[PDB]
């Protein structure tokens, strides 16, 4: 029923990993709701001049709004938060982009965010932290960040497997756990609730060769898994263990004088590549006061929100850092933030979010050179000191730019 | 068998909550391995110094040595780690403090530092994180960070429910979850290691009535719950709900404009104290960028670890972060880093951390003002700039300490 697809338009295939990419694409976007509204006509103005600009009128991507969240019910009916036709036209069409949703209390519908990131088996979050020059940070040295996380997106706690205290079907689990696995260190039986992180061979070995071949492709230093493994051994340990016998198994790995470390040559390079592990909770500190030793992050569904949006604050981007979830299928990018619905409509909040998922969404089509252009004019709209509500809060002797604005500053830097 | 009790010394003893304390009280201490036999030293002198001088002899305590990890298996047999008899000391002399534990790999034993956090269920770790003026940060304010952790310690996955993949046990279980329950949102459930978290009604609410009472007792600000609700909605998105219940329940919390935040009176002083919620992910940047909104952080197991952890990295403090475990029948005071036994036995390490959990349990005792002395004489060392290998290795202008001078140090502060 209705979304309307585009004349002009031709749409990407695959051949094996690799995928055919038109000069004319179909590429989706999801409006998104608060912000989404404001946000995302400034990332679709800007991409659209980096490709005119990039190479001078022979490509055009034909732009075509699909639906989520709130924007969907006002379209569908007020029941349908998540329409099935979304979920086949981003596999079909194969790479999308959306603004911020969230999700309704009050219905048992779990984040839009997520049951997207997983029904299409979405399995590597990827969030690049960088410093871009001249972001108003907290920390000292902000400059010495260049990470880029590879977090798994189809397991952990976040699954979504738990029962509320006291219902039926707790209750069953509970005697199921105390009667038939003899299991006696659950401190109160009574008025609980459970709920279930699962860890597999499989679902952590694509995330770590997932995030091995990206070091490789990028001349990158450092693999650096994190985990709280001394103290959850079978799901978090099994994971740092998997994530060793992968980089022997499939890469060749060798040890660093007595382990745990182990070494990796690049093939098209010759540069050793480090295999290294921190235990969860010393890692974040570990950013902070020792950022330059780590470079690529790959950890489980928890961690990888957490540190993440950690890394973000920490050189200046919550509003700025961009996301994308990839499948073996598909991929979708995404704006990290909230809906933020107080400032919706207003046209105030920074559009970095979603511009910068955008660029990763160009060098993911292999369109580098409208990619780069993008990263140029972002470094010099924040170079011009000319800038949106959020970096002027906190900005002396600084211009205060509108959305709209901010990427009309963009262009102008490019 | 073979523990040294002295024979001028009385022992400490209940009367509900209260508890009396002697004149000479008997406190047990753990040395701790590695580090433990430097820092142990300077603790005990410094401790020792600071009852001397406040109460100008007629206080003394009685140390008695007890052994758990390493340095147990050399007392009694290389097979125990804890032996049952320190956990009978702890709960009849009542308040002990340990050195760093770290527990080996290779026998399937679990935590050390966790298997006493619960086996006498000790529920509450409080872990204070507040700036030292003169302390090396990575971040440019550090001084607006003066927060209270109260992480829930019987708890979460923390507990240790999980079984190893492709095991006899674990298969079991996932058969129970896809038939029994119908669940199918496990990615892969051939060659997946499963964990258990559970909350109860009952374990949440006593460490919120415990946080809130130290709200109370301290004229502090804020109580705020984190949590990673939104997505794990029974377990910690039940403990944000029961944390507010039990504020209308028990201490007669009322609305501030439309919720979902409520304020309390505090009967001694009438300042209102809020009590507020923040998603665990959006808190470990609100940490950094808006850290005077925060005071007192009630949370769950592994959030705790995560933002004491966090916080005191920021404070320039890894090394110097204090702790204690309290429960209701005793407490245990800790070093809050780890045994580092590349560097032990050459006293360079700072002591910091294991002395300042010894002004806690100073000032649980009810001697306010030894505890109020080691705080002025850490104060002072510091900014003396005279320090140790930690602080110097990162401070210009500044005298380098070796742990036993460090000690010696504050004493000369006081």
């Amino acid at each position: 029923s209705k979304v309307v697809v585009p004349a002009q338009g031709k749409k990407i295939t695959l051949q094996n990993g690799k995928l055919n990419v038109p000069e004319n694409p179909i590429i989706p976007y999801i409006e998104g709701d608060g912000i989404g509204v404001d946000v995302t006509p400034a990332m679709l103005k800007v991409v659209d001049a980096a490709v005119e600009k990039a190479y001078k009128g022979e490509r055009k991507i034909s732009w075509m709004e699909i639906y989520t969240g709130e924007k969907s019910t006002q379209v569908y009916g007020q029941d349908v938060w998540l329409p099935a036709e979304t979920l086949d036209l981003i596999r079909e069409y194969r790479v999308a982009i959306k603004g911020p949703l969230t999700t309704p209390v009050g219905g048992g519908i779990r984040s839009l965010n997520v049951a997207l990131r997983q029904e299409l088996d979405l399995y590597i979050c990827l969030r690049p932290v960088r410093y871009y020059q001249g972001t108003p940070s907290p920390v000292k040295h902000p400059e010495l960040t260049d990470m880029v996380i590879f977090r798994e997106n189809s397991e952990d706690i976040f699954a979504g497997i738990e029962w509320k205290a006291d219902s039926a079907d707790a209750e069953k689990v509970i005697k199921f756990l105390r009667e038939e696995m003899g299991v006696k260190k659950i401190r109160f039986p009574e008025h609980c609730g459970i709920g279930i992180k699962p860890c597999s061979e499989e679902g952590t070995k694509r995330l770590v060769r997932a995030a091995i071949e990206y070091a490789i492709a990028n001349d990158r230093d450092s693999v650096t898994l994190v985990h709280k493994g001394n103290i959850m051994k079978f799901t978090e340990g099994a994971f740092k263990d998997w994530g060793y016998q992968l980089a022997r198994e499939e890469f060749g790995g060798e040890l660093i004088d007595g382990g745990p470390w182990l070494k990796v040559k690049n093939p098209n390079t010759g540069k050793e590549i480090v295999i290294k592990d921190v235990i969860a909770d010393a890692f974040l500190q570990q950013i902070l006061l020792r950022p330059a030793e780590y470079d690529v992050i790959a950890c489980m569904n928890l961690n990888g929100d957490y540190i993440s949006d950690a890394l973000a604050a920490q050189v200046g981007g919550i509003g700025i850092a961009p996301g994308a979830n990839i499948g073996d299928e598909c991929a979708l990018f995404e704006a990290t933030h909230g809906t933020a619905p107080k400032y919706a409509g207003q046209d105030k909040v920074n559009p970095g979010s979603i511009i910068l998922s955008a660029e990763m969404m160009l060098r993911h089509m292999g369109w580098t050179e409208a990619a780069d252009l993008i990263v140029k004019g972002m470094e010099g709209a924040i170079n011009a000191k000319t800038v949106t509500y959020d970096f002027e809060r906190l900005m002396d002797g600084a211009k205060l730019l509108k959305c709209s604005e901010f990427g009309d500053a963009i262009i102008e830097n490019m």
